[PDB]
């Protein structure tokens, strides 16, 4: 059963914002919002799309493994730690676009929307055109269907082999301590309006594991932060991490 | 290739402590140490063991994945840690012998020796014999032969399969952030004498991997955390971290 807490308001409140954060005890089959209805809202993905696309381009082999190098193709752009040469570890860390505009024309359009399909990725809208869909049709995402793919994932469940969820739950990999393990991906999607930043993971505990999808307002770039910012504050409430 | 910097000395003279630092530049094949004699000297690999004790339980099915429970057996220990249900990444973690004994248990001497063996691990397996014989399967392993292994499981390389190693990987996961990524494992041994603490593992960096493989005298428990302290105040001088 979900539950609503507007408690978590508070530390948006705080910083002057708007959002939603949504989580999932996996132990208890429970889940905690502090807005439903936006819980439910599906919005653009943006680079949390680079989840499932990862998948994809690892099981069809455009991706051999983690460390196989994609070379920089000479064109400086706006986002300096574009300007490099990567692999799959790094191409998420900083969400290179033009990384995963190549795997997407190697996969190829059909191929791309049939297997996010299989994975019940959100729903249809599926152009356009060639590996950066929505025009006439883009995929959007809820927070809580963000939370059902990620649990498959975790799960090894999805349509794709287990070896390539097992290489993209490695790449996610953000924060680990003594106490907890993150693995996420942040996504920013400005060219539609409204402007909406996303996190979407989960928080592995020695017993337990709580996943967690978050969108919010953002107007600009300066509060990109707040993502991950927000999300621990309502982690530290809930007595998740310390 | 193997360059001598003596002036990490001054990390273990710091702590009125005496051990040895082993660091391999996997970019440019090229290892650094403050004392090549202890280096290349044997010790018990004490909790060490444990990376090649995991891949051999998983490839034998012993361990199934990562999440099989491994409930405790009632009897309580010293370390409180223990004493409760395990799987294969709190087991790690915690360093749960009796986890672990009841792995080696089902694999049985012999195969751990084989398996050992063909992963060149450290010197002697089921042939140890006279004198102090019973420990560690009977290995002895220095500094250097644990860079060597951690490499070829870095890469996939050892013969077992390519889950296997994978999922070892994922179990050694220490620290994490913006900066690094750090797989390692630590280890005591105390039933001979001198008493030495272990450190050993890799740095994944964006653009490349430092492995480390530390040992040093370890009269008490009490300076355990020196092995760690040492090792990241080298990371530190070199720039690796920082
Ligand atoms: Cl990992």
């Amino acid at each position: 059963e979900w539950q609503e807490n507007k408690s978590w308001n508070a530390h948006f409140t705080e910083h002057k914002s708007q959002g939603v954060v949504v989580l999932w005890n996996e132990n208890k089959q429970q889940g905690f919002t502090n807005n439903l209805k936006r819980a439910n809202q599906a919005f653009l993905p943006a680079s949390t799309l680079k989840i499932p696309n990862s998948l994809i381009a690892l099981d069809l082999g455009v991706v051999k493994d983690e460390h196989q190098v994609f070379k920089w193709d000479g064109q400086t752009r706006d986002i300096a730690t574009w300007n490099r040469d990567h692999n799959l570890i790094t191409a998420m860390k900083y969400s290179v676009v033009p990384v995963y505009q190549e795997f997407a024309r190697q996969i190829g359009e059909a191929r791309m929307s049939k297997m996010l399909h299989a994975f019940d990725y959100g729903n249809e809208d599926i152009s356009g055109n060639v590996d950066s869909f929505w025009l006439d049709g883009g995929i959007r995402i809820s927070a809580t269907e963000q939370i059902s793919f990620l649990r498959k994932l975790y799960h090894n469940k999805l349509h794709v082999s287990e070896r390539s969820q097992r290489i993209v739950k490695q790449a996610m990999l953000t924060e680990a301590n003594g106490d907890y393990i993150i693995r996420a991906k942040t996504g920013y999607s400005t060219r539609i309006e409204p402007k909406i930043g996303w996190w979407v993971g989960w928080v592995e505990l020695d017993d337990n594991v709580w996943f967690f999808a978050m969108n919010m307002d953002m107007p600009t770039s300066d509060g990109l932060g707040l993502r991950q910012a927000i999300t621990k504050e309502v982690l530290k409430q809930e007595k998740i991490i310390p």
